[PDB]
């Protein structure tokens, strides 16, 4: 209904079409990728300094930490938004990855077509500290693209990338668009 066919544009790249949203994965360092948004996925009180959430907020720098924790005690947050500092973005989405993975990408989703943002840059969320299973972070993701172009959502929204630390957790993703595609 939505899948286009898994393919590889460039080197260590693989990608596929969902609606009218180009759907990209690739194994590298994320600090160093340029996008609308970029997310972090982090601890509940969103000052994680572990992984690929330690690479993130040390690159971002520190009125990006300050920003964080000021808005963590001024209410119950399942996810903040933050400037992107030194990182190559506008914003920064900083998630809980020991939440719910597909809710989590449905509201990134959400945020970006608020600002009339066209493209979006995610870690494997959930697979670092909050320990949850690849192959059910990477179903969670696709599934959350797919329920968001089956809506009619997607208008500003082009490209959602999924920048991987681990090769073999990319491994995991690739094996996943090739059930899906058409
Ligand atoms: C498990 N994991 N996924 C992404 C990242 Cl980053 C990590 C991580 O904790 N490290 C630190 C130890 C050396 C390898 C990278
Ligand atoms: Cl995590
Ligand atoms: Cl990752």
């Amino acid at each position: 209904m939505f899948y286009g066919t898994v393919s590889s544009p460039d080197s260590g790249v693989y990608e596929m079409k969902i609606g009218s949203i180009i759907f990209q994965v690739a194994s590298g360092d994320i600090t160093k990728e340029e996008a609308d948004v970029i997310v972090n996925s982090t601890s509940n009180s969103f000052n994680l300094k572990a992984g690929v959430s330690k690479a993130i907020l040390e690159c971002a720098g520190q009125n990006v930490e300050r920003e964080c924790s000021q808005q963590a005690q001024q209410r119950k947050n399942d996810y903040i938004i933050t400037g992107g500092g030194f990182l190559r973005c506008k914003n920064i989405i900083h998630v809980i990855g020991g939440n719910d993975v597909k809710s989590s990408v449905s509201s990134v989703l959400q945020e970006c077509e608020k600002k009339n943002y066209s493209s979006i840059c995610l870690p494997a969320i959930g697979t670092g500290n909050a320990k949850q299973h690849p192959d059910k972070v990477a179903e969670a993701i696709i599934d959350a693209i797919e329920d968001f172009v089956q809506k009619g959502s997607a208008q500003s929204v082009k490209k959602v990338k999924v920048v991987i630390f681990l090769p073999q957790v990319l491994d995991v993703f690739y094996a996943n668009m090739k059930k899906r595609e058409g």
